[PDB]
C-alpha cells in the first residue's frame, strides 16, 4: 500500500542532463514526490530568428526526465501559474487510467494538481500535455519528455548480465509546425491563441518547418555539445512525441538499444540507426572507443541537416589505431 | 494432403468484431472455407460529408478478420457481382505463391473464383485486393483485411508460456487520398472510374486527406465505441496495407505486442506505442486494470485528432487506487 | 595486430550482384583490400527520360556491396578522379572514429586516400558519401551502398542453429527530388553544380518525385529481374541510406529476418513485411517454394508502383499444389 511507503523529494534538472539518481539500488519501494511549472513562452527557433510560440513543461523543450524504480509511485504536483493563458495538464504513458493521469490534472491558469500513479513498468516512456480538443497543438508547441522507470536491479542484457551506463543525456525532438505568410518569410504572432488556426493547417500538411532537438537548430552543438570521454558508456534517451524519428551516432553505435524503450525486453547489439516510434521514448547504451566529435542525428539525413534534428558529442581520449587508421592520406592520384 | 481433410465452413462477421473461434485447438487441420463479395460504394467519411469513391471485401473497411489455425488450408471463393463495374483479386500475405494468389483470381463483374492455400505460418497477415496495373487505388480505397493464423496451441510468450485473449477487435486503417477541386472543396465523383486520374495525383503526394480507422472518421466512437471490462484481455489486431502507423492505447499499455504480426516470434512487453510497417498486420494483448474511456489511437497526433486515426474503448468495472490516484484536485495555487 | 596479419585483395562487381565470398570460413582475420572510383554523371531514372545529375561510387546506385567477416579489417583505396567537379569521402556505418572515416578520405577531384578500419561487428552496415555542409546532396544523389560484415561462424536463428545463402542480391533503394520547372515538367541541368538549390528546395519538402531501387524506375525488371530456382535460400541486402522503406515479398515472406542489418541479435520470421530505417542496411532470407514472377518492392504501395519502388523476381521449379491450388478458375457466378 502507497499510503504506508517512505516519501522522497526529487529535485529536477534541465535536459540535456539527468537528474542524480541510482542504476541497480537496494532500496524498497517509495513514493518520489515531483514538481513541475508549466510555462507557454515564444522561443526562437533557429539561426534566423524564427519564432514559435512554444509551451513547457519547467521552460525547457523536452521537459525533464523524471527518473523512478518499478515499483515506486510517482507523486506529481503540476502547476499552471495564472501568467499562462491556456489550460493544460499531463498524461504520461508510463501510467495506467484515466488518459495517463490527463483526466486528473486538467489545471488552468492559476490551478495545480497533484497526480500519483504506480510505476509498475520499466523502460523510457513519454510524457506530454493532451487538454481535450487541442491535444496535438499542445504537443508539438513543447509540451512533452520522458519518464524513466529502472529496473530495481539495473538494466540487463539479453542473458541477464547487467548493463550500465556512466552518464546519461536526454534528447527530445521536435516536429515544429511554423506557418508562412504571402511573403513566405515565416510568421511571428504576438500571442499564443493567435498562432493555434495557421499552425493547424500546417500541421495538416504532415509537413515539418524545422525538426530541432531540444528547443532549436543546433541545441546541442558549440557550447553545448554533449561531453563524454574514450571508456565512458552513455545513455541516450531519445523521446519523440508525434512523428518518428531515426537514431544514429556517427562513427559510432547503438551498443545495446531498446528502441521501443522498455527495458523488461531484451536489447538489439551493434546497431547503426534505430527507431523511435512517434509518441515514444527509447534508449540506447553506448561506450566510446575514439575520441573526437561526434554527430548524434535523425538518418533521415534532410531532417537532420536541413530541417535541423542533429546534435553534437565531443569525446576526449587516445586515438586507437586498430580499430581506424588512415594508411594513406589525401594525395595526388599515381602517376 | 489437402483432398483427404475434413472441410469447415465459417460464417464471417463484421468489423470491428471477429468471427468465433477456438485459440488452442484439440482440432487437427482442416480445409476451411470462406466467401466474401466485393462491393464498389460511395462511403461517407468524415463529420462534413466527404464522400470516397470505396472498394470493399463484404461491403466494410476493413474486410473481415478470416481466422484459421497452423496446417490448415483456407478456401476462399471470391465473388465479383455484375453490380461492379471493375475487375478485382485477392492477395493473401499469409500464402505462398502466385502473388499471394492474386493471378488466380481474376474476376471481373460476373465472375467468381475459388481458391486454396495452405496457412503454413502463424501470425496476422494483410489480405487486399491487387489488380495488374490499379494496385494501389484498389488498396488505398478499402480493399484490405487480415488473415489470422493462430498456433495450433495458442499464443505464447518469450518463455514459452501460454497467453490468452477473452475478446478480440479487428481494426484497419485507411490513409485515403481525396482530390480537392479549385475551390477547395473536395470532389464528389458520380463513377469510381472518374475518381481515378485525380485521386493518383493526390497519391503521388503522400500526403493523405483523411487517415480513418474501420472506414470514417469516429467509426470507432460513441455508440460504436468498441468495450470490454476490468480484467479482460483484449487482442487489438491493427492492419494498414499502405502506410505505416503506430497504436497507442491511452491510459493503457501493449502488454504483449507482436508488431511484425508473426506469432512464431516473442512478442514484447510493456510497450506505450507500436509500429505497423505499410503493408502488414500487427497483434496486441492488454489486459484492463482500470475503467474508464480509453483512446486507442495513431500517435502521430495530427494523423489521429486531426485526419481521423482514432477510436474508443469504454471500460466497465472499479477503480484502482493503487495503481493511480487524484492526490489533490484541481485548485487554486498557494497562497 | 592489424599491420602482421595477412592482406587479401577483392574485386568488387556490380549490384545486384555480390562478389564471391565464404560464409561460414576457417580462415582467421586478414585485411581486405578494396578499391573503388567515384563518378559524378547524369542518369536517366525513369521511362519518360527525367535525368538526374547523379554522383556514385563505382558507377552504379547502389554501391557495390563490400563483403567481409567480423574481426577482418577493411583496407580501401577511395579515388575521386580529376573528371569530377566535387570533393567526396567515404562514412562506413561499419566502423568506429572519425565520423565513419569520413575525416580521413576527404578527397578532392583528383586525390586518393586509403583508410583502414576494423570490422568488429557482424550485420549489414550502409557506407556513404558525407562531406561537410553537402552530406544530404550527395547521399540522395546515389553516394551509398552496403557493407556486410558476416560472422566468422555464418548466419545463426535464434536457437543458434546454421542458416545460409545460395545466393545474394543487393538492393539500394534512392528517394530522389527531381526539381521541376513554372511548366511542370522535370528540369534537366547541365552541371551536378547547377542541380544544387533547386534540389535542397525539393528535399525540403520531405517529398520524392521518385523512389527507384538499383538507380532507375524498372532497374529489376525484364531482362534485369533478380532468377532463383525452388529450393533456393536468396539474401536479399536492402539498404537505404536516408528514408524508411518496407520491402515485401509479392508471394513469398521473409523466412529469417535482421530488419535492423545485425547478425549477432536473433532473426525474427515468417515476416510479409519488415522495416528498414532510413540511414541502414537490413537482410532477410527467403528459400523459393512456388516458381513465377514474384514481386518485391516497398510496401507503401504509391512508393512502389507510382514512384518506382519495386522489382522483380523470376523463379524456376514445380509448381505446389499443397501451397496453393486454384480449386475453381475464374467463372460466371452461378444460376
Ligand atoms: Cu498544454
Ligand atoms: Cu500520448
Ligand atoms: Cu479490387
Ligand atoms: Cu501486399
Ligand atoms: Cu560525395
Ligand atoms: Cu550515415
Ligand atoms: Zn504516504
Ligand atoms: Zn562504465
Ligand atoms: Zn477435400
Ligand atoms: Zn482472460
Ligand atoms: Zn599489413
Ligand atoms: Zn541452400
Amino acid at each position: 500500500d502507497a499510503d504506508k511507503l517512505p516519501h522522497t523529494k526529487v529535485t529536477l534538472v534541465a535536459p540535456p542532463q539527468v537528474h542524480p539518481h541510482e542504476q541497480a539500488t537496494k532500496s524498497g519501494p517509495k513514493v518520489v514526490e515531483f514538481t513541475m511549472t508549466i510555462e507557454e513562452k515564444k522561443m526562437v527557433i533557429d539561426d534566423k530568428g524564427t519564432t514559435l510560440q512554444a509551451m513547457t513543461f519547467n521552460g525547457s523543450m523536452p521537459g525533464p526526465t523524471l527518473v523512478v524504480h518499478e515499483g515506486d509511485y510517482v507523486q506529481l504536483t503540476l502547476v499552471n501559474p495564472a501568467t499562462n493563458a491556456m489550460p493544460h495538464n499531463v498524461d504520461f504513458h508510463g501510467a495506467t487510467g484515466a488518459l495517463g493521469g490527463a483526466k486528473l490534472t486538467n489545471v488552468n491558469p492559476g490551478e495545480q494538481a497533484t497526480l500519483r500513479f504506480k510505476a509498475d513498468r520499466s523502460g523510457t516512456f513519454v510524457y506530454h500535455c493532451a487538454p481535450e480538443g487541442m491535444v496535438p497543438h499542445h504537443v508539438v508547441s513543447g509540451m512533452s519528455g520522458t519518464l524513466m522507470v529502472l529496473p530495481r536491479d539495473g538494466l540487463k542484457d539479453p542473458q541477464g548480465k547487467p548493463l550500465h551506463y556512466d552518464r546519461a543525456y536526454t534528447i527530445g525532438e521536435f516536429d515544429l509546425y511554423i506557418p508562412k505568410g504571402p511573403d513566405g518569410k515565416y510568421k511571428d504572432y504576438a500571442t499564443l491563441a493567435e498562432s493555434y488556426g495557421d499552425t493547424v493547417q500546417v500541421m495538416r500538411t504532415l509537413t515539418p518547418s524545422h525538426i530541432v532537438f531540444n528547443g532549436k537548430v543546433g541545441a546541442l552543438t558549440g557550447a553545448n555539445a554533449l561531453t563524454a570521454k574514450v571508456g565512458e558508456t552513455v545513455l541516450l534517451i531519445h523521446s519523440q512525441a508525434n512523428r518518428d524519428t531515426r537514431p544514429h551516432l556517427i562513427g559510432g553505435h547503438g551498443d545495446w538499444v531498446w528502441e521501443t524503450g522498455k527495458f523488461a525486453n531484451p536489447p538489439q547489439r551493434d546497431l547503426e540507426t534505430w527507431f523511435i516510434r512517434g509518441g515514444s521514448a527509447g534508449a540506447a547504451l553506448y561506450t566510446f572507443k575514439q575520441p573526437g566529435v561526434y554527430a548524434y542525428l535523425n538518418h533521415n539525413l534532410i531532417e537532420a541537416f536541413e530541417l535541423g534534428a542533429a546534435g553534437h558529442i565531443k569525446v576526449e581520449g587516445k586515438w586507437n589505431d586498430d580499430l581506424m587508421k588512415q594508411i594513406k592520406a589525401p594525395a595526388p592520384i599515381p602517376r
